[PDB]
């Protein structure tokens, strides 16, 4: 095919009719070598620390897009200030591979990533990176599953892209992507029944038990954040990973996880809360903050919300 | 790799062992061309009924083989019967392709296959794929996720093979695989909350909320027979999909569903039983016929079986 | 390997450094996607005109590169003069499918390209192409052979790249190129024997017949002028494709094949002339200009230039 | 592609009307997995002796294929005599890679391999691999080119394969291939113009200047033997490695190296003569003996076998 729309093509057809310099494209064309090195060392994992290697990747790609001074890492302290000589603009946030643990068990899993622009006139420092996600200027993902595929949302909305191993280029395959309004998929690890709070309990039950006579929503859960996310993204349903007194204000991590996706997921027509506030409001005070997340189509988020209101 | 061991070196080194014709070997060389082929397919279904490409293309790569009679594929309403000149001692039974819905979300999907062997000596036909499970020579799949695997189980092991997509090969990673005894994750899809049976609802509840004061299980649930199936072997646990009023009967299909992950789990250790038999044991009376299934590391199916006749 | 240099982060330590915008970095990039697919469809040429598609191809993403005003083609009349909308600063010369009669008996072949700056305060035509190689701001080609191979020449020197195709970048491995001084090959069409100017006939017998008795010189020739090139660069040697009277100003087009070359190897410390004068000073005139080309190490060239000056 | 035709496919097809063994399927289905891993380490053999790993891979395979039992390579001394365990009824001599040097120029270059039958009854020994060329049952070569092809000549016919990257599979592709008679290419090194015989420098004058006022025959060579063996046979022409003073018994070896081609030559109707004898009806004496070779569409050859004895 001729006329083929490598998201590099795309990205500059965003970043450039807005004049902002395609600063952004270098610095998302860096993303892609670093997911595409990732997706092969993966296919072949089993026939050659993957997580720490794809960390280091991701970090220098990053650092030589010059187009980042601060970079947060879930596998990092301390947020690495990129030193000046090819600095840029853009904070950026990432877990360059999601779920580690599980392939050995050939689960799909993923590299997140959220971006922010530095607003102040100073030296980088972490704080530039403790920003809340109403300022990220664009979030995404890559998966590492049956395809790589990466699903990256700014400002307009939500491409998907697919990787074309034979071309080395991630190809279009889904424009200005919008969540299903209401689902019939409710995924959330229930080994954790037990110390579930009261308003999570009740959803289950509705969901497995509906009162007004509906047929039971399907449980699902791959235990890969990339994985429930995105079978969330496209068929709908709702996810969530609400607090227990185990990981007492949740486990997943805001500032790189709950927050890349709550975005990707706003942009698309979904919520994304804590279970009182909305992901994307809190005021991140560590790089490694926690935070509870429930996302998806908006009609079961409201559907929980409610609920979450009525206990308190 | 210099003395790669492929999974044609493997198979012809075993085989000749039982001072044979070679037949196993064109079978899963040719099987192992259909993987290939689909495996390709999926990691590119994106770019722009799959099920019958993967389908027509086993069909023809087991037909050429000139090692098969009698194929029984989910897909088609009757046996299929190799013609005389291509004709040869097996009878396979296959998914060619599982969970092909799941290809939307990039669900990790997946072949099935159960190789018997024609005893009687008349016509080919049906009745030679009536084979109690216990029967068959050789079973295992084809995952398609992050890598693409083959799961092979014979009269001497399990064993695991991974595709070398450098080279269009499968290498042998995993050999002779055995499943942990105990472990700690149920899998089962638990939208069908109302509608299980009291000896599966008991003990997921002594699984959430276990008796002993110890840790609870984790939940899973990817949706995908062949995912979870896999998990269930690699880490240990237990998959479930018990009949239910939606299906008395069980959903996932005997002849090649059940009956080749039974198989594979059996020879790995683990038990797969109905509840109230062995799956391998059931003489198939259709070659489409369902049944219920609970398979994974002995000590959990067990003591599942027991609260089956301590409900008994 | 946790630091990769690709292309793009390499050409982005030459033009930012620079401060130059990085604007040729996206041209680059873009040449990059369409040189892949060329590489992938020819290996796969077989099993499926393809100079027509790799000229489509190349001429879409050079348009979308926004990095261009006006494109030469081998395979086109008039100079595309870049819409406006995407247009940027630099003419770009190709010859996206040298050597497409070859591919049926699997030779080397590949996409040369020259590039300039508009050197002008106005609306572009393909007089803003007409400048000679002097004026270019960056030549190269890729190579189609047993690897894909590009290499790129810049004001500072020659650096070949190679596709690995695993993640699908072109990876850094040589730096700063340097030809052979001398060398003990010559490359020349022979069936042309009869044809050829004096200067050329005296010069293959002095390869073939040594006066000074040293060893006869290796004549090679791959009939293919990628390959021949790029034999050429490495080995050393000389390439000549003198006119005769059959082509009587030569066969290779000046613009995108004679220059482009001829770029590379002078910035290798290789000369190249057409007999008189060198190839990169000519006033090109029609795109389509033709001009007599002697490439490769300077020694050799010179032991030419001798002779040709020797029998006006 | 759905039903695919495999090499292997092919060769099994094929093989059961011998009523066989299977031996040559095995053979032959082994031998692809030492040329597809060596395709693939030279398509990156620049990012970071050949031969060895080449070699040691060809050897391994061909011991596991339960088929051989003598084993000539190029880089050993001896022949390998295949272990009694392993021992089967086939001789295989073989180039594993060719023109090695040639690779850091880029040339598409090859492993070339010939098939005999031990015919005798005592210990498996050099002798038997003393056999004319006459004899063999099976030959061909697989390039390392734009794509990697395999010709294979047997009994019945020559064809090619090409290996589908894709799936890593051999494909067919040109079925029953034959030369054209007559063609417009001579191949040779021109540069020991001063060392050859009369027949072969009258010859040369005769294609350049043409004594009946026609079009001179083109020069070609790549100087990597495969390369110019493989356009002789799809393009037509002549190529020639006649006997010189540097190398008065030919250059090229005969066991590995002259017998094959020149079976898959006359096979599709070419001839190859050392310009005085058919270069299959040689007996060699040494295993690793070398021959003049010149082969080719019939009518050139010929032209030249009469300048021999019109020299004579
Ligand atoms: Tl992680
Ligand atoms: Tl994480
Ligand atoms: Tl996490
Ligand atoms: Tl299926
Ligand atoms: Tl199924
Ligand atoms: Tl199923
Ligand atoms: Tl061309
Ligand atoms: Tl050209
Ligand atoms: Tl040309
Ligand atoms: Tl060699
Ligand atoms: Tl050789
Ligand atoms: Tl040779």
């Amino acid at each position: 095919d001729t006329n083929i729309v490598t998201l590099t093509r795309f990205v500059m057809e965003q970043g450039r009719k807005a004049r902002g310099t395609g600063e952004m494209t270098q610095l998302l064309n860096s993303l892609c070598t670093a997911v595409k090195a990732i997706s092969t060392a993966v296919r072949k994992a089993g026939i050659a620390k993957l997580d720490v290697l794809s960390n280091d990747l991701v970090i220098n790609v990053l650092k030589s897009s010059f187009a980042t001074c601060v970079l947060v890492t879930e596998e990092d302290k301390n947020a690495i200030i990129v030193e000046p000589e090819k600095r840029g603009k853009y904070v950026v946030c990432f877990d360059p591979l999601d779920g580690s643990s599980n392939i050995d068990c050939l689960v799909s899993i993923g590299t997140i990533f959220g971006i922010y622009r530095k607003n102040s006139t100073d030296e980088p420092s972490e704080k530039d990176a403790l920003q809340p996600g109403r300022n990220l200027v664009a979030a995404g993902y890559a998966l590492y599953g049956s395809a790589t595929m990466l699903v990256l949302a700014m400002v307009n909305g939500v491409n998907c892209f697919m990787l074309d191993p034979a071309i080395g280029e991630f190809i279009l395959v889904d424009r200005n992507v919008k969540i299903k309004k209401k689902g019939s998929i409710y995924s959330i690890n229930e080994g954790y029944a037990k110390e579930f709070d009261p308003a999570i309990t009740e959803y289950i039950q509705r969901k497995k038990f509906p009162p007004d006579n509906s047929a039971p929503y399907g449980a699902r859960y791959v235990g890969s954040m990339v994985a429930d996310v995105h079978r969330t993204l496209v068929y709908g349903g709702i996810f969530m990973y609400p607090a227990n007194k185990k990981s007492p204000k949740g486990k997943l991590r805001l500032l790189y996880e709950c927050n890349p996706m709550a975005y990707v997921m706003e942009k698309a027509g979904g919520l994304a809360t804590t279970g009182k506030e909305a992901v994307l409001d809190i005021v991140p005070t560590d790089i490694h903050q926690r935070a509870p997340i429930i996302l998806g189509s908006p009609e079961d988020v409201t559907e929980l919300l409610e609920i979450y209101q009525k206990h308190a």
